[PDB]
């Protein structure tokens, strides 16, 4: 959010840290992206 910084992650996400890198995983949305997800 260049223009607007305000912005977080919904209840269910989880930031993992692996030797490969860092990815976000959503419990409810069972989705896994490389960057920070949105509501």
């Amino acid at each position: 959010g260049s223009s607007g910084s305000s912005g977080g992650l919904p209840p269910g996400w989880r930031k993992i840290h692996d030797a490969a890198g860092t990815y976000y995983w959503h419990v409810p949305s069972g989705s896994t992206q490389w960057q920070r997800p949105t509501w």
